[PDB]
């Protein structure tokens, strides 16, 4: 297992717009298009992601450049970021592969927010994170992706994803 399969598990595949757990615009592999309610902002969107004219819909091969981009462009947001690169660093592998994540789902701003999960993280105090992370709302709105992330910096291991 890596951080693609991992998140291969938890965003799925879909090759026309669809919607997200949020309601909204999203294609591929959790590419998020757009906030905004108008699927025409969304088609646009994922055009100039593309390069061409699309219609919503996208091949196998064009959802995993993207997927590329946005691992890529997460690893980057943490590696960037105060608050999270010294956990990053901290962290095992696996555990590195679960920060990582976390910030494609939510962004690097909104992990930066678990400031307290993120010192347990860097005592390496487990259970204690694994605790702290649940009470959130990424827990109450997707609880089961949220629990095999927990499981996976709790442990250290694949577990939750075998
Ligand atoms: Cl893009
Ligand atoms: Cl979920």
């Amino acid at each position: 297992m890596n951080i693609f399969e991992m998140l291969r598990i938890d965003e799925g595949l879909r090759l026309k717009i669809y919607k997200d757990t949020e309601g909204y615009y999203t294609i591929g592999i959790g590419h998020l298009l757009t906030k905004s309610p108008s699927l025409n902002a969304a088609k646009s969107e994922l055009d100039k992601a593309i390069g061409r004219n699309t219609n919503g819909v996208i091949t196998k091969d064009e959802a995993e450049k993207l997927f590329n981009q946005d691992v890529d462009a997460a690893v980057r947001g943490i590696l960037r970021n105060a608050k999270l690169k010294p956990v990053y660093d901290s962290l095992d592998a696996v555990r590195r592969a679960a920060a990582i994540n976390m910030v494609f789902q939510m962004g690097e701003t909104g992990v930066a927010g678990f400031t307290n999960s993120l010192r347990m993280l860097q005592q390496k105090r487990w259970d204690e994170a694994a605790v702290n992370l649940a009470k959130s709302r990424w827990y109450n709105q997707t609880p089961n992706r949220a629990k095999r992330v927990i499981t996976t910096f709790r442990t250290g291991t694949w577990d939750a994803y075998k």
